[PDB]
């Protein structure tokens, strides 16, 4: 049973219902796959494309820890997502946007250049869930300074491959560096490198790997 309405015990209902007004009634290999385990807490190494559903895949355990615990603007941030591009930034964006119709938990995109001191008073406020672009995001972890991650639950990697391909393997390394290491870390990439292996390492514990 591939359906999205027998996941209700694992996820919030409020979080079901969004997805029902999305128009999505079954779910996807990947999502099947990885959303059950997701939620109880492992790390996931995807060897994803760009049409498996593989947002949902990270976005529902996502809310769901944010949801679980309660976050508050108070809290500082939850969940951290990496996108390479400014163009999947927003697209996972608009996605989020919908999930949380019914939610009051607080969520921005925190990417790409673009007019970095709204984004910095944005942040001040406290944004529980964040689509972000690698670059940018250290800029704010380094500079930023009421910025607040110690809290982090969740980290997505999407992309991972397309992220080198970029040129930010260093700024990759380093917002890791900075990361609470208490937490659950999802890695979503089209093709396994050398690379990509090697940042994975850094990232995950113990993972259970998902092809
Ligand atoms: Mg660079
Ligand atoms: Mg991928």
């Amino acid at each position: 049973t591939g359906a999205f309405e027998d996941t209700s015990f694992l996820v919030n209902e409020n979080t079901l219902k969004a997805i029902k007004e999305m128009g999505f009634t079954n779910m996807t290999e990947i999502q099947h796959k990885s959303i059950r385990p997701l939620l109880e807490g492992r790390d996931l190494l995807a060897a994803a494309k760009t049409g498996s559903g593989k947002t949902l895949a990270f976005l529902i355990p996502a809310v769901e820890l944010i949801v679980k615990l309660r976050f508050m603007p108070r809290n500082g941030t939850g969940v951290l997502i990496l996108s390479p591009t400014r163009e999947l930034a927003m697209q996972t964006f608009g996605v989020l946007k919908e999930l949380m119709t019914h939610h009051v938990h607080t969520y921005g995109l925190i990417m790409g250049g673009s007019n970095r001191s709204a984004e910095a008073q944005k942040l001040g406020n406290g944004i529980n869930i964040i689509v972000a672009t690698p670059g940018r995001l250290l800029d704010h972890m380094q500079n930023t300074p009421g910025f607040m991650y110690k809290n982090l639950q969740c980290l997505v990697i999407d992309e991972a491959d397309r992220i080198l391909d970029v040129g930010f393997e260093e700024e990759l390394k380093q917002i890791i560096k900075l990361l609470p290491t208490r937490r659950q870390t999802m890695l979503f990439s089209a093709t396994q490198t050398r690379k990509v292996e090697d940042l994975a390492r850094i990232s995950l514990k113990k993972e259970p790997l998902y092809v």
